[PDB]
């Protein structure tokens, strides 16, 4: 069912690495900061019942539903493994308000939350994006939840991330939920169907540095990862495309000679009918100029274990220079130049 409502949340931009926004859990509301993440299918946000032995739940907002009206027990246990880490938990459902939607929601309380990375964390919990076939616990997405009520004008999600500017009138980013805003992309999307419903996952039919090197030759995939902060490839792509920059691996990122940023090639994703090109500003954290200075790459290898991997992930690098619409009516991904 379509109804004719557009609901969009303001996000803030921590650094080029995080994109946040603001739920409100619970009668009275108890608000959180929130990652919109096409990446994972799970709402949870950290729990009063989080042992203060966890210090990233020292340094974050606390669910406690016995300041709830609204809330109903389940309690069920709940793993969600991560890339990234694991969080761990129970099940809980209470009213959440996203942008002046309302819905009941049944939601992870996470009582494990690992200073690595956590304590890294600008935001507090994360709304999962990704369909039903990918949530833990078999628990119903809010999307999902959302559409039942019939009051979006289209069944879509989009995505708009900017660039850091340290000035405040600056917006952050923006999720439109049930359609998209013209107002940060320019000319018109180009689509490019899933692979198979239940991943915003799609084919990549190759991956260029430069002009003389070439990755991704025979096809690969590529997740479209709101919560990831970088665009990531497997450690065999990445050492390739790496070298072809003239980068060195560090512990957990890849590093240049600031002074040789500006000089670094276009990466270009084939992506559907069109090439979606990244220039040496669009990847690398220009921090300074000098020959004195590390100045770090927004990508990096992340070995995305099946049934989703091996794949390479777009993420925050990608969207910042490409208006994003997920599209679960159709079953699949535009792109439009963002402004
Ligand atoms: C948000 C994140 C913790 C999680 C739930 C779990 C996870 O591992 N990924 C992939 C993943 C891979 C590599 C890095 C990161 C990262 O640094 N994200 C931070 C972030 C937060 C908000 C917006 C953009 C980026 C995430 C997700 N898609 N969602
Ligand atoms: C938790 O929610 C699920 C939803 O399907 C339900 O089947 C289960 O019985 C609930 N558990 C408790 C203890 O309320």
């Amino acid at each position: 069912t379509l109804g004719n409502t557009t609901s969009s949340v303001i996000l803030t931009n921590y650094m080029d690495t995080q994109y946040y926004g603001e739920i409100g859990i619970g009668t009275p509301p108890q608000t959180f900061k929130v990652v919109f993440d096409t990446g994972s299918s799970n709402v949870w946000v950290p729990s009063s019942k989080c042992s203060r032995l966890y210090t990233a739940c020292v340094y974050h907002k606390l669910f406690d539903a016995s300041d709830s009206s609204s809330y109903k027990h389940n309690g069920t246990e709940l793993t969600l493994r991560y890339s990234t880490g694991t969080v761990s938990g129970f099940l809980s459902q209470d009213i959440i308000t996203v942008g002046g939607i309302t819905v009941t929601q049944m939601f992870g309380e996470v009582t494990e939350m690992p200073a690595l990375p956590f304590m890294l964390a600008e935001f507090d919990g994360v709304v999962g994006m990704g369909f039903i076939e990918q949530a833990i616990g078999r628990v119903t997405p809010i999307f999902d939840n959302i559409i039942s009520q019939g009051v979006l004008k289209e069944d879509v999600f989009s995505f708009y991330y900017n660039r850091d500017s340290e000035n405040s009138q600056s917006l952050g980013g923006q999720i439109v939920l049930g359609g998209s805003d013209p107002q940060h992309y320019e000319g018109n999307f180009h689509y490019i169907n899933l692979i198979k419903t239940g991943v915003w996952q799609i084919q990549m039919k190759g991956v260029s540095v430069g002009s003389s090197t070439l990755l991704c030759e025979d096809g690969c995939l590529a997740l479209v990862d709101t919560g990831a902060s970088y665009i990531s490839g497997s450690t065999s792509s990445i050492e390739k495309l790496m070298e072809a920059l003239g980068a060195k691996k560090r512990l957990f990122d890849y590093v240049v000679k600031c002074n040789e940023g500006p000089t670094l090639p276009d990466i270009s994703f084939h992506l559907g009918g069109k090439e979606y090109t990244l220039t040496s500003a669009d990847y690398v954290f220009q921090e300074s100029y000098s020959s004195k200075k590390l100045c770090t790459l927004a990508i990096h290898a992340m070995d995305i274990p099946p049934p989703t991997g091996p794949t390479w992930a777009l993420g925050a690098t990608f969207i910042r220079k490409f208006y994003t619409e997920f599209d679960r009516r159709n079953n699949r991904i535009g792109f439009a130049l963002a402004r």
